[PDB]
Formats: structure tokens, sequence, C-alpha cells
């Protein structure tokens, strides 16, 4: 009956703090909208002792607040917080251990494809522009990666233990990474004309199909039996990476010739991936688990290849 105050600070950065008065009688609810302490909803925990000089993260209520979190965050998508606050409330619960020198996540809550992602992000050159992802990625790639993984979750709208692609999950980060100087050039051969595209940015480092690159550059014979079935390849690449991508199949991987790749096992109503990298010899890593061998051969679904500058000469 007493009148009891803290003092507490809200954000939607966790930097820009926000000093407040709260009341001990008054859920957070009712002062702040939703509010989550560290992913926890504080939406209904009345105001604790134990709270008082922390930070709570809210949503943008006000102006300011949607002027820091687009700034942080790079979108005003209205439901993107309390998704990475739900999101952050079971990541930071995950363990990232050090394999082979990159940070993987440990088997949970289908994060397969999370771990995937994430030691694909460490093996190609790529800058993200969103100030929040550049933090993040910066302590994902120093073993705290529970801030980047809830934001991919958040950035791609998968909630944790969801259906899960690595390929859209890549779209996803590519949309927000800085890939403008990625250029690619294709034409069309065989009877009938001859028509060329020339792809940008995300467009230009992402193929659906084929595996390999060398495929790409050869030719595919591709749907286009227009008179004949006509093959697609490859003219120009100006891109630091490139990513191909097709269809679950089997398919051996060689040492030194690729950088890191994608397996999975399953249908499209649950599986597993698997990521296979490319050092001294290939190693293969699923979550905290690793194993080698000289050779692989098995069920791939991207494959990434380092890249700079390639002109074909393919007539
Ligand atoms: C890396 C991404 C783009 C790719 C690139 O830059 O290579 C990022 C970086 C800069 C961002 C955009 C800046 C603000 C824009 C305001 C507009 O009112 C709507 C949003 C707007 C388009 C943002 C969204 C996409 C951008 C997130
Ligand atoms: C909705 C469910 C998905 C969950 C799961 O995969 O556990 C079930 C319902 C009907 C099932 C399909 C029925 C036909 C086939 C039978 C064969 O024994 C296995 C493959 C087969 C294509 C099934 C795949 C799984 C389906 C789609
Ligand atoms: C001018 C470029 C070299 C720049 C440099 O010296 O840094 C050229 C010359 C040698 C080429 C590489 C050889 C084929 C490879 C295929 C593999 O699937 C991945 C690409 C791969 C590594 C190519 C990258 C582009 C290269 C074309
Ligand atoms: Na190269």
């Amino acid at each position: 009956m007493e009148v009891r105050t803290i003092k507490v600070f809200t954000t939607v950065d966790n930097i820009n703090l926000h000093t407040q008065v709260v009341d001990m009688s008054m859920t957070y609810g009712q002062q702040f909208g939703p509010t989550y302490l560290d992913g926890a909803d504080v939406t209904k925990i009345k105001p604790h002792n134990s709270h008082e000089g922390k930070t709570f993260y809210v949503l943008p209520n006000d102006d300011t607040l949607r002027v820091e979190a687009f700034e942080y965050y790079h979108t005003t998508d209205p439901s993107f917080l309390g998704r990475y606050m739900s999101a952050l409330n079971h990541t930071k619960k995950w363990k990232y251990p050090q394999v082979n020198g990159l940070t993987s996540i440990k088997w949970a809550d289908n994060n397969s494809y999370l771990a995937t992602a994430l030691l694909t992000l460490q093996q190609i050159e790529l800058k993200f522009n969103p100030p929040a992802l550049q933090d993040a990625y910066y302590r994902a790639r120093a073993g705290e990666a529970a801030n980047f993984c809830a934001l991919i979750l958040a950035y791609c709208n998968k909630t944790v233990g969801e259906l899960g692609d690595v390929r859209e999950t890549m779209s996803y980060l590519f949309q927000h990474a800085n890939l403008d100087s990625c250029k690619r050039v294709l034409n069309v051969v065989c009877t009938c004309g001859q028509q060329q595209t020339t792809l940008k940015g995300v467009e230009a480092v992402m193929y659906m199909g084929t595996l390999s690159y060398e495929q790409f550059k050869k030719g595919v014979q591709i749907p286009c039996t227009c008179g004949k079935q006509a093959t697609k390849y490859l003219v120009q690449q100006e891109s630091p990476f490139v990513m191909m991508s097709a269809p679950p199949a089997q398919y051996e991987l060689k040492h030194g010739t690729f950088t890191c790749a994608s397996e999975y096992t399953g249908n499209y109503q649950c599986g597993h991936y698997k990521h296979i990298t490319s050092k001294e010899t290939l190693y293969c890593i699923d979550g905290a688990l690793l194993t080698k061998s000289s050779e692989y051969k098995g069920p791939i679904t991207d494959v990434f290849y380092k890249e700079n500058s390639y002109t074909t000469t393919i007539k």
C-alpha cells in the first residue's frame, strides 16, 4: 500500500539505455507494454528487488525507440523484437563448442541448419550492414553466438525448434550483407536465338539446380527443351564466394576444390544437416561432433566455393 518504486532502463538495442521509474504494484505489462529480461517475458512479472539498475528490452512504442530499432536492426517488422527475445531465451542455453577452430552449435531444438549456416558464415568473406549483425557476428566468432543465433531466427522468421532450410536462411543473411560489388553474367545455348541475363547482388552468388561450379562454367542442360533442350553457362563472375544449391542428391566432395558444403538426410518433414569443410583433409562437423576422411560421398544440398574473378572463354 505504500508507494515503492525501482529504477530500471529500457532499450531496443541493448546499447542506448533509457531511465524509467517503475512501480512494484504494477506489472512490467502495465508500464512498458511487452517487456523482456534476457529473453524472458516480464510482461507480467512485477518489478523485483533484484531488477534495479538492469536493462529491459521493450517494443518500439514511441518514436525514438522506432529510430533506434531501425538503425540497429534494419527492419520495421512489428514483431521482430519479441521474435528476438523468445528465441534469445532458448539460444542462451545452447552451447557453442570450438570445433576445429570454428564456433558450431551443439544439437538442440533442430538447430542443425543454424550450426551449418554459422560454420559457413565463418569460412566465407562477407560484411553485414545491420550494426546488430556486426556486433552479434563479432561475438559469435568469439564463441558467444547466442545473440547471433536468436537474430537469424528473428530475421528469417523461424522460431526455436521450427523446420529449417540452409539455402533460405542464407538468402535472408545475404539480404542484410553488403554484396553490391557482386556480379554474375549468364547465357543460353542451343537453335532458337540466344538470350542473356546478368544477375547482381544476392542473385549473383546464388544458383539453384547444380552443386558443381565447374559444371556451371562448362554448362548445364536445363528445362528449356524450347527445341533441343538448352544449356546454361556462366560468362562472368565478380564475387568473393559463390553458393551452388540443389535438391538433396548423392555427391562426392573432393578435398581442396571447394571450401565448405551442406549435407542433408531425411525428408521435407524432418531431417538433419551436417557441414563439411575442406582443410588439410575433409572435416565433417555435426553440432558438437567432428569426424574426418580423405574423401566424402553423401547427400549434398549446397556447396560453397572461393571466388574473386572468373571470365569465361567457353565460346
Ligand atoms: C545489407 C542490406 C541491403 C543490401 C546492401 O546494402 O548491400 C541492408 C543494409 C541497409 C538497409 C536499408 C537501409 C534503410 C532502408 C530504409 C527504407 O525505408 C526501408 C529499409 C531499408 C531499405 C534498409 C533495409 C535493407 C538494408 C537492410
Ligand atoms: C505428415 C507426415 C509427415 C511426418 C513424418 O514424415 O514423420 C506423413 C503423412 C503421410 C506421409 C507420407 C505417406 C507416403 C509415404 C509413406 C512412407 O512410409 C514414407 C514416405 C511417405 C512419402 C510419407 C512421408 C511422411 C508423411 C507426409
Ligand atoms: C583470375 C582468377 C585467379 C585470381 C587469383 O589468382 O587469386 C581465376 C584464375 C584461376 C581460377 C580458379 C581456379 C578454378 C577454381 C574452381 C573452383 O570451383 C572454385 C573457383 C576456382 C578457385 C577459380 C577462381 C577464379 C580463378 C578463375
Ligand atoms: Na578464387
